[PDB]
């Protein structure tokens, strides 16, 4: 006996859905859910989705709860649809993904993965779910995660990072590292060696490594002779120049933190959604300097280090494809004179 | 001669409905109301409310801008509806009662609270309006507040703390604690010995008694040791156990505050109401431990500490009753062996 | 081919409007703009004007991207409509003007300035723009900037602050001083001597001058003796009066700022618009202490001091016209016995 109160009832009750029995009263409006508690409505729920109202409520309150792949990796892996499970996408306020397996009347095209229709999808399987490595197994197109080996299957490290109720974090009272494994028309796919993206944001940065804790502690010119580093324009790339009304260079998240923690600067998330590469129109709030489209990564500095320093300089300009987050990220590489001119993320 | 434009003239002229007289031209899209200020439209207000969004404009204008009971000790009262004023919910942005009394023509049920249909309604007196306190002897039904004594009548001293425009404060400038008084079918109803909660908040929290600032300042075991707290569990009900990844304890806003200023967490207001108990989905961002319906309030630690010390250890599972801002809260009380094991309320 | 799909084709890939071609899919819905981006809607527009949503999608996609100068200036001098731009409220997530020229076919009431349709609107010209000074000579009713001098023409030296992409700010990397003229039915008018307020904020507020950081740092009454201050109620109009009820005084920001830094206090902006004088209804969190209508601005604390020290405090009342941002602004001056009692912008 699935229904909107029933939905309701487990939001009030249980903080989420929870396939307890009970109904309470609701009201719809404006896109809008409410509920009465003693004579008055209480929002429960503002619909930011392009779906109905109620079914995105219902999907929302399905949210799977344990830590899930971050939308990003799922995107550049391919997925299409969840079995038996919604991925919410809070970068969005919406659900990952159009449809479901299993979930919702409204939006589901099939009760189970093994239905014909799911078979030129890509379906996402969790092992930590019983019978869902099988269902992998069985799946013509499919990507899987566990937390341990599955006999016979070759590994994909995934990374470190998962994200928790829309909490991206690194596990310590649960696990948020899984093997991944893709399959497509049939056959399962060696997922290539990557990078993999830190998630963090500009106003909660930590450093991660010795080469972090230099970069946010020392000056410019102290941290580049440190580490080796001159003729890779990190003075461009990294720290960013501020002194023409065209922003230059500023790449790195790390970057944008050291210059934020001094002076505030505006970032508009003109594509809001979770993403490799992510750009902003930024503005100066010092000097004035500003720029369209800033394409920003958040690469552990020492992956970015690694990176540049394995280029060749001996060209004019070259697209240099890295993996990360297992697609391939085209990066833009400028030199003169032996030297790096420039090095960014291609647009 | 009551009127949209006329609210909207208040509203722009003296920051809420004064009773002057006017007209400003007034637009209504999309929920909002707007106002032009040399030929561009200027949003007055925005409507959260399931009312038509005139109304609620007007009920908003006219709201109570004295400091008043906040709402969660009014419905733990019985409070249905006041007299000839309008309490503002601002935890919910709308009116705190359906129906008003001589306030709206479109929500008025009466323009005066002697009007028979008031009768069965418990309705809210302000002895600091002249007349209110007679109004409240000739009521059936309701409840009364006042600075000062009434003659004859047994007072209830209520809260500290009371709301000011949405501001919880403790008034130095003015005055926040009140009597309180209440009738049940024309009978005055001696009001229950009480404790009251404190309305503080995990950003902007502040500790109000020595042992509180022992207990943010101080270790969990030299806390501990010096308060003799020892065998009342309170590792587990105020610091919390983040340790598995069903968060364990952590019932006390003050353990929330604690662990807030060394490492942020999440807290889901998923019944975004004002109320005694509160209830998150809460997920720590630092070990990902997390819990769907972690109940939470906001007790003065000594009274929290009197409460537990008072309780009888020897039995393995006990209900146990407290009064707290007017309301009977229960508590699941959980012992072995003559210690507490667990002390939430209850669910 | 201008169209919804290329404006967000443009915005996608240049972050605003910048005349590319292409096109990408849309959906409009609930007053919101969407793309897909593989297979999921992402939000790239919520329309929070009173135009309808593709309309205010270009608008907002065409804004201007240089400095211009803030939208409280332009109001102070009459400005109706700009010539082949769009000046964006970031105050009021709208367009600063209801009409266009050269824009927006929705809007457009011309192509050009020099249509007679535009003869009796006062049209903002941006002299960094070829032929918009000449315009400007042409143009009946008319503001032009322009960074230099202008042969014949007498400048007006405007402020030193201008909003880049909602960011207020003096450039360093970019210039935001500029020259100002205006006509007015064909003749140029000298613009009058002027004060400019500052336009900062209570949260990021910073010092200008040695007398500022003076007033920040010194308690009260070394403040008022060191700067000489006595008898002119420097502790009512600027540090504020908190021990009743009414909320005395409090009507410069730097005092704002100075009392924030201690303890925090709710400013509700209840005509969310750019001013050159502001209203809040104020609420001091620490003391109860409020006022529903406070008249706030933001001068540099020299020139307030300046202002308030040339006046005649020989009589009881008296209104005092200040020009600052090239308008008139009333204050009322009560003295009592030769000494300032009050002196605040006039409501």
């Amino acid at each position: 006996h699935m229904s909107l109160e029933n939905v309701a009832f487990n939001v009030v009750n249980k903080g989420h859905f929870d396939g307890q029995q009970g109904e309470v009263p609701v009201s719809i409006i404006n896109n809008t859910v409410y509920t009465k508690v003693d004579g008055v409505d209480v929002e429960l729920f503002e619909n930011k989705t392009t779906l109905p109202v109620n079914v995105a409520f219902e999907l929302w309150a399905k949210r799977n709860i344990k830590p899930v792949p971050e939308v990003k990796i799922l995107n550049n892996l391919g997925v299409d649809i969840a079995a038996n499970t919604v991925i919410w996408d809070y970068k969005r306020d919406a659900p990952a993904h159009i449809s479901t397996i299993g979930v919702c009347s409204m939006t589901d095209i099939a009760k189970k993965p093994t239905e014909t229709i799911c078979a030129p999808l890509t379906v996402f399987f969790d092992g930590r779910v019983d019978g869902q490595v099988d269902l992998f197994r069985n799946a013509r197109n499919g990507v899987l995660i566990t937390e341990g080996s599955v006999k016979g299957l070759q590994p994909s490290v995934g990374p470190k990072q998962a994200s928790l109720n829309g909490v991206t974090l690194i596990g310590e009272a649960v696990k948020t590292q899984f093997n991944y494994y893709k399959k497509v028309d049939g056959v399962v796919q060696q997922l290539p060696e990557t990078y993999f993206t830190q998630s963090r944001n500009l106003q909660e940065f930590k450093p991660r490594s010795q080469m972090e804790i230099d970069f946010l502690e020392l000056a410019m010119d102290e941290f580049i002779e440190r580490y080796k580093l001159e003729g890779y324009a990190f003075e461009h790339i990294v720290y960013g120049d501020f002194s023409h009304s065209q922003l230059g260079g500023l790449h790195l998240l790390i970057g944008l933190a050291k210059r934020f923690k001094e002076s505030p600067f505006e970032l508009e998330d003109f594509i809001p959604m979770d993403s490799t590469v992510k750009n902003y129109f930024i503005t100066d709030a010092q000097t004035g300097s500003s720029k369209c489209v800033c394409s920003v990564i958040d690469l552990l500095l020492d992956d970015f280090v690694e990176i540049i320093k394995s280029q060749d300089l001996s060209v004019v300009s070259k697209v240099v494809k890295v993996t990360i987050d297992y697609t391939e990220i085209s990066f833009m590489l400028w030199c003169k004179d032996g030297h790096v001119e420039t090095f960014y993320p291609k647009l």
